[PDB]
């Protein structure tokens, strides 16, 4: 009958302002630093190179700005890849359709592959949580006669599943990431959070450096899109379900705080 | 039972597997035929004006042009404005933008064209993703409800005033599937675009891209609706945080439906090749 949606309105309001306030703090430093490192570059490339006016750099820059968009970007390997980052809804956007008809093609791709795709992963996931199933009933049985608690195996599977997991969809393919790409490690691993959570920033892409791939790389990497996507669906459900329990438990907190305030002053 | 189910499961996943690389391969050549075109003329047009530049100044060290223009490329993956004409520009990191970049984490849009560059940034991005993105799914399920409880007392009544002769109940549905995909197109998508055209300049073509490239969550971030330096009168950005907000609800809606569309048309496809075969000429 009633809502229960303003409040968790109002608590995503809260979350999204503190997450403001500790991303400026962050990143707004680095920000000027580069910002003032660059004005000392801007004139210290023209006073270097005489012949260059200050009004002929600035058409240079222009021009190189208008560059924004294209720099192949659509070999059918690229391209391959922009159709995965639409129907997956990842959007890196490092690609994207500059002529209207791709545009126009793109928006019926997308309104008919999400779908679709969502379809595969759900398959994938499935048969992904039945082998997980027979693995924890081999584990949940060597463990299981001894006395230990029942409705704390499940927390002890939980730790298994989330450990064995991240290092199979995070660790082992963050490290190899590291090894091909050149990027660090925790630039590894917020390519990986990145990109399996869909929302796909675009800052890194498994791809994109013109570095000289194994050419075995592309299509495992694929296939570790296919399969952490719905790893990550799993992750993120189980602490949508971690949420909702510690907002009851706070619900029934907050109860018992103001039932203490409560007869507490009747104790007069 | 335990197994036996197990193996028809595997079959269906591996033929949509099947098909869905189908359906990339049917895409991949489309878009590579509709793009790469306009890239290579843009590619040969802009090295005829980078060697209308080095036939200009010989001067120039005329390799470092492209150091250059390396540095620039560096530097615009942090925007910036950086000519001498205008040393002033605005932040990426106000708590307006701020706070778009967090609505973008936890709404899994993702623009990308603000991102954390530190560290510590990043860790914090990756927390906040792992625990915003399950919230904010709880706030946007109860928005899908609230708006579905809302557009099912609005079809309650239309669900009579159509009640003439020869009347349906099992099929009304079909005209309120219709109404709720028109009505949604109209305030969800429709309006917003046109707004979306006269405040940002878009093309009409440009502002529905935008709205679906966003709703959709795919978010390449060639287009944002509040990227460009202008005035925006803040009656603006909130009342596209709600447009986001009730949109992006809209659109889950919109895509089971489409999935369910896929999935008659599926089953009636292979019912359609069962009889064909069985016929196969006589
Ligand atoms: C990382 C960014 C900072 C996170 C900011 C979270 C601050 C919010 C702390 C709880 C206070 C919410 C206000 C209302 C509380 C209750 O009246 C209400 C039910 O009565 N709780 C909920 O609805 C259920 C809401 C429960 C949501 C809790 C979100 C989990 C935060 C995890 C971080 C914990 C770090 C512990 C060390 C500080
Ligand atoms: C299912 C409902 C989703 C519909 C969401 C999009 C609704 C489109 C309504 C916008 C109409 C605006 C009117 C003016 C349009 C022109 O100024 C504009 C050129 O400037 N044309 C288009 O944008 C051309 C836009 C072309 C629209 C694409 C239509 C593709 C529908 C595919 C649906 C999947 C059906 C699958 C059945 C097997
Ligand atoms: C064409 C220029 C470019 O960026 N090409 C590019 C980038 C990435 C790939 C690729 O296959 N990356 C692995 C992958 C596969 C699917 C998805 Cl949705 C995402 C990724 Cl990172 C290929 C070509
Ligand atoms: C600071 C530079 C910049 O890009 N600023 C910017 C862009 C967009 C907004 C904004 O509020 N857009 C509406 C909106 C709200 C939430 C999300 Cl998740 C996405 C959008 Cl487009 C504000 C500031
Ligand atoms: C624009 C997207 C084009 C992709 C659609 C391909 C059509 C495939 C038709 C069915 C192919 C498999 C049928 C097998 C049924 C037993
Ligand atoms: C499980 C088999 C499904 C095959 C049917 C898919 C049909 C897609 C139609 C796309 C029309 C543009
Ligand atoms: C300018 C309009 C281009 C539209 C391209 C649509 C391609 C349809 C392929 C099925
Ligand atoms: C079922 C075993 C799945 C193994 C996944 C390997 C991921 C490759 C890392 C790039
Ligand atoms: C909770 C995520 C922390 C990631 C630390 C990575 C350090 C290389
Ligand atoms: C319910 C009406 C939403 C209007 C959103 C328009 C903002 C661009
Ligand atoms: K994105
Ligand atoms: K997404
Ligand atoms: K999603
Ligand atoms: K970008
Ligand atoms: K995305
Ligand atoms: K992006």
């Amino acid at each position: 009958k009633w809502k229960t949606v303003s409040t968790i309105f109002l608590v995503v309001v809260l979350y999204l302002i503190i997450g403001a306030t500790v991303f400026k703090a962050l990143e707004q430093p680095q920000e000027i630093s580069q910002r003032t490192t660059i004005v000392i570059q801007r004139e210290k490339f023209l006073r270097a190179h005489p012949c260059v006016s200050d009004q002929e750099l600035d058409e240079l820059i222009q021009q190189i700005v208008a560059a924004i968009n294209a720099g192949s970007h659509w070999d059918l390997g690229s391209s391959f890849f922009f159709a995965g980052t639409v129907i997956t809804t990842i959007g890196f956007g490092n690609i994207s359709p500059r002529t209207e008809g791709g545009k126009i093609f793109c928006i019926i791709y997308a309104l008919l592959g999400i779908p679709l795709f969502g379809f595969l992963l759900a398959g994938v996931g499935d048969q992904l949580g039945t082998i997980f199933g027979k693995g924890i009933a081999k584990v949940e049985d060597t463990f299981i006669k001894w006395n230990v608690s029942q409705t704390k195996i499940r927390i002890i599977s939980t730790i298994i599943f989330i450990l064995f997991g991240c290092v199979l969809f995070v660790a082992l393919p963050a490290v190899i990431f590291k090894h091909i790409e050149g990027w660090s490690a925790l630039d590894a691993i917020y390519f990986v959070v990145i990109t399996l959570t869909t929302i796909g920033f675009g800052d890194y892409v498994a791809g994109g450096s013109d570095i000289e791939y194994l050419d075995f790389y592309k299509p495992v990497v694929w296939f570790w899109i296919l399969v952490g996507l719905a790893y990550f669906a799993a992750v993120l459900s189980m602490i949508g379900d971690w949420l909702r329990v510690i907002a009851k438990k706070t619900k029934e907190a907050v109860g018992e705080f103001r039932a203490h305030a409560a007869e507490w002053t009747a104790n007069v």
